[PDB]
C-alpha cells in the first residue's frame, strides 16, 4: 500500500538500514572495494531516493543473511 515515505535519502536511508539489518553492516552500493571513492557505484539511493521501496526491498542490502527460521 501506499505511503507517505515510500522513498528516503541522506541519513533517513541510513538509519533505515540500520533497522532493518540492525548496526551489524549493511552496503549502500554493494562495493566489494575500497580502492578510491571516485567511482560512485550504483546501489540502494537509486531504488530509495531516485525511486521508491520498501523495507523488504532495503533491507536486501543487510551484510548478514536472513534468519528467519
Amino acid at each position: 500500500a501506499y505511503r507517505p515515505s515510500e522513498t528516503l535519502c541522506g541519513g533517513e536511508l541510513v538509519d533505515t538500514l540500520q533497522f532493518v539489518c540492525g548496526d551489524r553492516g549493511f552496503y549502500f552500493n554493494r562495493p566489494a572495494s575500497r580502492v578510491s571513492r571516485r567511482s560512485p557505484q550504483r546501489g540502494i539511493v537509486e531504488e530509495c531516493c531516485f525511486r521508491s521501496c520498501d523495507l523488504a526491498l532495503l533491507e536486501t542490502y543487510c551484510a548478514t543473511p536472513a534468519k528467519s527460521e
